[PDB]
């Protein structure tokens, strides 16, 4: 057996086609087992609808995730992702950096 911590990043983008949207992503990479549970989070809260979430492997005992969706964000308003995964005690929590 082998298994293996995700790695954790939240940040922004804007699709260069259309840069008045604004995306906000959390990139879930390198874990094992696959089974995992992945939110983002307004002020805390659960944000119910995410548009896209974007499941790979490398290896076979290597996955990763893109999770995001549109959002317009102020400067009141905290963002983050929270992480649930057999390698980690309690939920782990990301929190967005708004200048990223």
């Amino acid at each position: 057996m082998i298994q293996r911590t995700p790695k954790i990043q939240v940040y922004s983008r804007h699709p260069a086609e259309n840069g008045k949207s604004n995306f906000l992503n959390c990139y879930v990479s390198g874990f094992h087992p696959s089974d995992i549970e992945v939110d983002l989070l307004k002020n805390g809260e659960r944000i119910e609808k995410v548009e896209h979430s974007d499941l790979s492997f490398s290896k076979d005992w290597s996955f990763y995730l893109l999770y995001y969706t549109e959002f317009t964000p102020t400067e009141k308003d905290e963002y983050a992702c929270r992480v649930n995964h057999v390698t980690l005690s309690q939920p782990k929590i990301v929190k967005w950096d708004q200048d990223m």
